[PDB]
């Protein structure tokens, strides 16, 4: 049973908001953990978002992507072994 990260990409657009909300609502983060992430992320480039077994990583950065098309911001989502 081999597990899956999840990370999202830096970039110079989308909002810090977003990033924050998306944390929230999509990885189950308290808004203290979320703002951490997201400036994290905002400094190093990358940033794990969660880990799970392969599926459960696959529909959480498949979410994200349809999500971050709607607000229309060009937030990067990915996944690799853990
Ligand atoms: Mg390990």
């Amino acid at each position: 049973p081999s597990l899956y990260r999840v990370l999202i990409l830096n970039d110079d657009y989308t909002p810090m908001e977003f990033v924050v909300y998306v944390l929230e609502r999509f990885f189950n983060k308290s808004r203290e953990d979320a703002t951490r992430i997201m400036l994290h992320v905002h400094q190093n480039g990358v940033g794990v978002c969660g880990v799970y077994t392969y599926e459960v990583a696959e529909t959480k950065v498949a979410q994200v992507i349809d999500s971050a098309r709607r607000h229309q911001h060009p937030l990067q989502c990915t996944m690799e072994k853990d």
